[PDB]
């Protein structure tokens, strides 16, 4: 009855996965993935371009496990290179970075020092500054570029015509997220890569969901629905790779976990589209990481799926609607 | 399922703003709106009529940032024309003052004062006694008048073909009001600007939604859905241009916030419907203002759009479903 | 809705808003008088609840006098129940209604001789075999007007007053006291349930009693809105000095007790009510009075000067379900 | 809005079940069912096979009240056999015991041993495993099996094809379960039920609902669209005959109850997908299953069915959404 009301938007909590017919056991499916249209991952995790998450050894971390991190860009060109480097020549392992609109000096030196993608990132993808920026760093430099964050069918496609090579989908659902009540906009996490991936997977464009993963469920469902990968912030912030300063709050220790829209990441008049938050120390990302592919594992089971491309193909799930003490 | 089931209502949690294509920044937008069909403003906001949100300094406030303030009416006739006067010798500054049914003496004297609109305010504007009061005012003086409170298109229709220059919508939502559940009644405010806009819009006549606004996100949502400019009680009560009195409750500072038909706001055999609140102080309205008008700009950004008639046009919305702790 | 069980979605009182209409007429303006049976009116549309921890003479008399009625609980003695209704009778002649169970004809009987104006035959499933053979048994043999129930479906309603039912107490589940939704799993939402049931009843000119889950003087006027002609009303008077309720201090606030009719200790099992405390809120004239104002205000709004016509204007919304309050 | 989309999942809390007329009592109701094709019981409660549940004190305590106690498998075959000779040997009492894929020589040991029926189960029963397990113990052995867990009409069909005596439905609904957010996978129990229901009822196969009964009133729920009867696990776990131990937090005395796809489960790397958690002592199952068969006789004489049957045929439900202070 509202004449802009486009629909019923779905989050990760307001659906879940109905069980197929399954020949293939949760150690048996094959998690490899595709990056950008010309790189390739072993497990479908990229860790989030920010400075409470991602430097050079969250990256390696990510790399070994057959994903990939992204270095983020809140400090100098050259500092980014050199975590870049500190990544390469670590072994053969790739990394990606991030840059913002009309940075194409910082894009040139990454690309020298050898990043394997670019992340060209704005709190709004689709829109005139970002495509230029794409257009220019396509036309001067021999790079993959993701660009984000969209989502729209009509934003996936233009981003995909003047060279896109991955497409990040993320409005509104971060954990330090506050762009839905500070500007009242966002999109449904479920719903945003059904709409993008309905125009990216005709064209062989692979889907990055970024922001809003909690727990290993939420990684399958972000897949199912038409993701080649997801990207993931909060729950890496707490591990002893990321970057993050400790802190004691009472009894435990935390990590600090903040958004690049916030007011203090802003300082390395304001207004702020994301907070700064704790979350609780988790050890080695190993143990974390391990976890979160043991459930991508087990939902593919769940699912018949030999494969990510097979689990775009098999896939259905339910709306669902939202007296045991656990130790 | 029932027949005098209308459909479903949607409040401002109900519902986020989708992104369109930009190419507008949000430090480049214009908020310039029409408060009535006769009186302009440089931004889209405007303090509520209670006698502990706005006075005299309140509304210098106010209009010194582009918005106005309406002079509440809980105080004799020679008072409220006075503030009208502190406010009006202060610059050529623009200002609003409210009356009630049949208050004629009261709204003369206000004219002559040099108010610049008049705000004919009820519980239930979509009646006899407010029609009757309207058609006499617009026919013994000249001036602009805001009417209300309405919900529907019926409402609207009758108010704009009896002369109201602007339509002020708000039946339940306000963060003080007990309508709902002392009366039963009201109409979630989306909904309702939606309704109300659907009439007034052709007819040029500028809606005010008015009540439930909590976010700077809210202001961006009211305005898309049809709305000229918003009405704010709560955020700005707590404020030190409040004429509200403060109270030290065990740790921090609170400003006193009360309905206008609270018993303490009646009493300045009762039937409330308003509570006595109180309101966290949060120190200068300037900053305030300037986050809420931050929001909005960027609200505009994300949906492309350089003015409120164009959010007008572009925007759409998406129905939703209603680990990291925030230092 | 993909489930061939599934009649459909049900509403609560929390579920709705009503919507304003255009109106001429004034809170304090608008009449409440209403049918209770198609033979006994009322000046208001409010009824105490059959309880022992809601209704004696003195909540009676009190709702009595304020327009309204009290129906005198049945777990007591038949003499006992007598002598609570004449105690309402010997002062002013004032209305009164008294409770029976199914096949208590000797007791519906001796009532109807002490004087009382209605017979509430009240079970926990009103559409049963039993309860009907108790409605035809009494018409046939005392001259007394039967509110019988309670009952949510059309189908209820109808068998009902086809076997002489002058008015029908509607409500399974939504009691603020209530278990049989979590014993049972047994219910329907109170919105959806006056509008199946008065949907039949308007039709033969018999009364919709709206019974339980009230909590605010709004979910009246919505009750009525939806085609109820009176509503009863438990947990709001159990606080009140007037009911018969014990009272206890826990900690800084004094309580009065509240219990279903189907608890374990108003049945000295499968229990279907819960025994409860409810804060003490004095007289009952002033919170009668707030609820009959909250009612005038919703009618105002709705611009409806009678309950008939607010049958007839009235619509209603769906909707979802920082300042602190002093 | 999404292809994927199957519909809306109703789960217990999502319905209530509508009165018919009746023309009989609580106590009148006959609670009889079938438990398989071939086994029969006098009420409709199964004990789940956990091993904080059910080992032979329970499932005697079970049996004398007209139920019926699965033996847990989380022991060594003989042991199990023990278990299932001690109930046995207590009269003739039916007992059931669970195995695992391709435990054939314990299924093979339990049925000389005089079990009534075999419960194979998995966490995904439609699958290859599961099917080629059944067979073979249908090919070698004379015994009623019964099959799970699933929550599909095709996962139904293909069971009893292949020779299911019984189909046990439920994925997500547990109370220990974290297969919802580890793998976000599940379906709510009163559509798994729907769905299941609508193929085996074709066959006259009884269909079991595994999970999520929390009060009397769910097993109502159950029965009721469609179920011939329903396992439980935390209710029981709590009474004085579970296996469970006991351990005072505060002042009030807990028993353990954890599910088997708990980390403490398989240890007598891991991606568990059930808690350990804690529940209430409850004392006797007795008086325990009372108030539950109570309840469900009130919800029979409610919908006027005289037996389950009947309430099968006449049932219907309505969805619904989702001062007193408790003595
Ligand atoms: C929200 C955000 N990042 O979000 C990542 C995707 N969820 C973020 C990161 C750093 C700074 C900021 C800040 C600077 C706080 N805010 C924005 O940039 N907001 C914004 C609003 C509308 C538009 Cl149209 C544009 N734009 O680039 O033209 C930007 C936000
Ligand atoms: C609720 C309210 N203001 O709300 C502002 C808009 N949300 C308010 C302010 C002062 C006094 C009161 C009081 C006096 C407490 N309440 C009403 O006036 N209620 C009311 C109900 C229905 C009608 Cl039909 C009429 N009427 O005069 O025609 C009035 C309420
Ligand atoms: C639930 C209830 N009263 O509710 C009033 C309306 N909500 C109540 C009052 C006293 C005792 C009880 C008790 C005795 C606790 N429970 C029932 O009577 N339950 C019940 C269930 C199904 C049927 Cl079919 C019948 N029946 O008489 O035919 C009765 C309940
Ligand atoms: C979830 C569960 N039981 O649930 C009972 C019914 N809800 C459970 C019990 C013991 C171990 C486990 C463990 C071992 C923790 N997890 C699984 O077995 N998970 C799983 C996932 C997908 C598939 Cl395709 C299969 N499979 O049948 O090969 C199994 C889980
Ligand atoms: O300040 C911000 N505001 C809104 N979103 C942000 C901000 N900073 C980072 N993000 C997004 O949030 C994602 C992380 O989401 P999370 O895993 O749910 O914590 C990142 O990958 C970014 O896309
Ligand atoms: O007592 C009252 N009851 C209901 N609404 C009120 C009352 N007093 C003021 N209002 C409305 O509430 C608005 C403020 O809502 P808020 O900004 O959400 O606090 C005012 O502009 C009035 O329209
Ligand atoms: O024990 C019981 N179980 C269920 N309903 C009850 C019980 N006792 C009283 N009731 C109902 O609850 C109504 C009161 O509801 P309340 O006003 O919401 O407290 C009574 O008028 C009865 O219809
Ligand atoms: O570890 C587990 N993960 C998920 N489900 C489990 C697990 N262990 C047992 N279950 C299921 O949960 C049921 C008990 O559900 P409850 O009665 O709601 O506690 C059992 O009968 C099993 O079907």
């Amino acid at each position: 009855m509202g004449t802009k009301n486009i629909g019923k938007g779905l989050t990760f909590e307001d659906i879940l996965l109905v069980p197929n017919y399954s020949e293939v056991l949760p150690r048996e499916v094959s998690l490899e993935t595709k990056l950008t249209k010309n790189v390739s991952l072993k497990i479908p995790l990229i860790s989030s371009a920010m400075d409470t998450v991602t430097e050079h050894l969250m990256a390696v971390g990510m790399a070994r496990l057959g994903g990939i991190g992204i270095i983020h860009k809140n400090m100098d060109m050259e500092s980014q290179v050199n975590e870049v480097l500190k990544v390469k020549n670590s072994g053969g392992l790739r990394v990606g970075a991030a840059i913002g609109v009309n940075e194409i000096e910082r894009a040139k030196l990454l690309v020298e020092a050898g990043v394997d993608v670019i992340v060209l990132d704005s709190a709004h993808g689709h829109s005139l500054n970002i495509i230029r920026t794409l257009k220019e760093i396509k036309s001067k430099m021999n790079i993959d570029v993701i660009v984000g964050n969209v989502v729209t069918e009509e934003a996936t496609k233009e981003l995909i015509e003047n060279g896109a090579d991955g497409i990040k989908v993320g409005i509104g659902p971060g954990s330090i997220c506050t762009t839905r009540i500070v500007a009242g906009v966002g999109v449904p996490q479920i719903t945003a890569i059904e709409k993008c991936s309905s125009v990216a997977s005709k064209f062989g464009i692979p889907i990055i969901a970024d922001g809003g993963i909690r727990y290993s469920g939420d990684i399958g469902k972000a897949l199912a629905v038409g993701a080649s990968s997801v990207m993931i912030g909060s729950i890496l912030a707490g591990t002893e790779e990321s970057p993050g300063e400790k802190e004691l709050i009472g009894d435990t220790v935390y990590k600090y976990y903040r958004g690049m829209g916030s007011v203090g990441a802003m300082k390395s008049k304001m207004v702020p589209e994301g907070i700064e938050g704790r979350v609780k120390y988790k050890g080695e990302m190993e143990g974390v990481v391990y976890q979160l592919v043991g459930g991508l594992r087990s939902c593919m089971g769940y699912l018949g799926s030999a494969s990510i491309e097979e689990l775009w193909k098999k896939s259905s799930y339910v709306e669902i609607t939202t007296d045991v003490e656990i130790v």
